[PDB]
């Protein structure tokens, strides 16, 4: 499974910063951009508006979601692996194997905080600032 | 000045109920879905959370809204056509004279309420309810 040039070019653009935030998900083996944003705000704010409506009940998906800060490669970005406990298993197995691909195609320099849930409270603004503890 | 089948095929998904929200942008003449989100609770408690913060400043939009209620074809939409005064005059233009296509490329009959603002006031929940008024 890997990211099209279609989905490279977009994943350019985000880290150009163009977008705040990319929902990727896996759509017949292929890493798909499901939904993007252009930045409003400071980061909080965008994340508070951004990330939540992203989330369905029962289907994974990843958010990458891009902070103000930058290192030597540019800006940072949080890396969101949404894992519902009501998916199907499958969905979670295939998830959670497919995430250091999307790390690699997206470029692991980037990432500077890798987040986890299975419920969202674990992946809202809290629960990043909780992590991050 | 029309809709990819690319965009068509999301927007069956959509339709289906699979989203709460479809944010549409008009990108090197061509309608594209840059923004999508599922259901969480019912319509009206996902309304504002949705949709404002989306409705960029400076820049138009079209976003569908699903409804919870269905007519003889299926779920009735909520159609928003966005244009800050802030916007280019040519976004403008080209926004207002592609509404058209876009009801049609989606479906007339699956529109219920079209609803045009250059405020948020004018979109909110709030002016939605005050419109159907």
């Amino acid at each position: 499974i890997q990211a099209s040039e279609d989905v490279k070019e977009i994943f350019a653009r985000a880290r150009n910063g163009k977008y705040r935030l990319l929902k990727i998900s896996i759509e017949n083996e292929q890493l798909v951009v499901g939904s993007c944003s252009p930045p409003s705000d400071s980061w909080e704010q965008d994340y508070d508006s951004f990330v939540l409506p992203l989330l369905e009940d029962k289907q994974p998906c990843y958010v990458l979601f891009r902070l103000d800060s930058q290192n030597a490669q540019g800006y940072e970005w949080i890396f969101i692996a949404w894992s519902p406990d009501h998916s199907h298993v499958r969905q979670k197995m295939l998830y959670a194997a497919t995430r250091a691909t999307l790390k690699k195609e997206f470029g692991g320099g980037h990432i500077k905080d890798e987040v986890f849930g299975t419920v969202k409270e674990d992946v809202s603004l809290h629960g990043y600032k909780k992590y991050l503890l």
